[PDB]
């Protein structure tokens, strides 16, 4: 599973 995280 991805998983996007958004860093500012």
């Amino acid at each position: 599973s991805k998983t996007f995280i958004q860093v500012x």
